[PDB]
């Protein structure tokens, strides 16, 4: 079986990725765990953590909670918990998903 | 130098993630080169090609050339060139990315 190569392209098409942007800091570096509603939110490869490149000196850590193509099942507190030797602390945000649930996903 | 853990988050953020769609069969393989505008296109950290994974015995190879955070600097054709053996093909689409090139960007 012998076949020419060929290609095709759609048109582009915007996805939906979406980030939760969080800074954390704590001197040693603390442990995190992300909570979606109050359950531990198990990571997933629509759902994951991403941090941005370390800062010069800075001791503070930044990133996103990557969530890509959430619909309304994706509602509500995300809450990220940070816990070192010295303390906890946690942060909490509303987040909402209300596109077009059924627009095309190349992904 | 001991700092108690700490945590901040700030609203969740949608990105502007894009995917160019694209299918390219052939047997064997054929190899692949992105243009933009007739040039040939560097992939980098913010463009750069990514296959859906291998279907059930299917040859063909289904993707998306992904730009992240795209602006009016990435607008023009972009041509898929595929070569094998037998053959060579092209597949080109007109895209333009007109969103607030200003927006706040997490990534």
């Amino acid at each position: 079986s012998h076949m020419p190569a060929s290609v095709q392209l759609h048109t582009a098409v915007e996805m939906h990725h979406w980030c939760i942007p969080f800074s954390v800091d704590g001197q040693p570096a603390p442990s995190l765990r992300w909570l979606f509603n109050g359950s531990v939110l198990n990571e997933t490869s629509f759902i994951f953590t991403e941090f941005l490149e370390p800062a010069a000196n800075e001791t503070v850590r930044h990133g996103c909670l990557r969530l890509n193509q959430p619909t309304h099942v994706n509602n509500g507190n995300y809450t990220l918990l940070a816990a070192n030797p010295f303390g906890q602390a946690s942060a909490s945000i509303m987040a909402a998903f209300m596109d077009n649930p059924f627009e095309f996903n190349p992904e």
